[PDB]
């Protein structure tokens, strides 16, 4: 269950999310930016569902998706929040689930975030233990698609 | 005009929303679903809208309720970061906007939020000035819709 998943992040995967949250979470539109347009340029094949957005590849100065990236960052700043309590971040985590579940996104698909995340975090320095840590919250969503 | 409403958030009114946000901002799953019950309550006919919910009168209870609840004080966490950048607060604005056109809400149901802020604000000890000052944010979002 996605409860499952959220109760075995454990006191150490919180710790390292945090901390890494602390630095790439100080600047939501240029890292929630470089987030999305990393999507972009190594899944080529997801630009199609993001047609509302409008031309992507304008990036910073498409202010249909500077909104959309910096909103993207808040979400993650939800999730953040609610580590110490599984109750309330399996709430939130199913909230955005139905966003996805409508848009017609597989867990798989929304695992593609994976790597982007590792690209940016790595832009500041924060390593494989940084990554696999967000992989694991990443995963709680899955486990709600 | 949604760039003329943000010229309405003068120095002045800015701080006091930043004064009043540290206060209820520091507790979203409270003072959220304080928030959206009110709105449940004093404005019986916007309930139709919120039908993926549930059961809205069982308030906190509802796990629904309380993701969609924690997730809106973000949005006005989102707006209060973006003051600083009118640029930034415009293009967030219209991305939830989006979100509330595509739900059939107009400008003027959007405003029924206005009694239930001041009604959170005051049972924090904030006033009219401060729920004045929040109308004027809640009217960039009216602009936008
Ligand atoms: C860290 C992971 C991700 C987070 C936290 C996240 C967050 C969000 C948020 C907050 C929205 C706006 C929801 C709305 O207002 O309707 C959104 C929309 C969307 N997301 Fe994600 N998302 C993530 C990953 C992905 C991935 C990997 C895909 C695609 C493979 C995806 C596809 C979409 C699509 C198609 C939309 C709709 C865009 C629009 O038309 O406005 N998301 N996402
Ligand atoms: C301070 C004012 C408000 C803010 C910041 C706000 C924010 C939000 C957010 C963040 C969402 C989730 C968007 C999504 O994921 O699709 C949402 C959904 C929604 N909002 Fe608001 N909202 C506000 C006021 C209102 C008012 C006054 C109404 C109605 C009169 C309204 C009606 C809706 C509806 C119908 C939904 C969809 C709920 C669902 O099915 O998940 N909102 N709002």
């Amino acid at each position: 269950s996605v409860y499952d998943a959220a109760a075995q992040l454990t006191a150490d995967v919180k710790k390292d999310l945090r901390d890494s949250w602390k630095v790439i979470g100080s600047d939501k539109k240029g890292n929630g930016v470089a987030l999305v347009t990393t999507l972009f340029a190594d899944n080529q094949e997801t630009i199609g569902y993001f047609k509302r957005l409008g031309d992507v590849s304008q990036g910073m100065a498409n202010d249909k998706l500077r909104g959309h990236s910096i909103t993207l960052m808040y979400a993650l700043q939800n999730f953040i929040d609610q580590l110490d309590n599984p109750d309330d971040l399996v709430c939130v985590v199913e909230k955005f689930a139905v966003n996805h579940i409508t848009r017609k996104i597989s867990a798989a698909e929304f695992g593609k975030i994976n790597g982007p995340i590792k690209k940016v975090l790595a832009s500041k320095n924060f390593g494989d233990k940084y990554a696999n840590a967000w992989a694991k919250l990443v995963a709680v969503v899955q486990a709600a698609l």
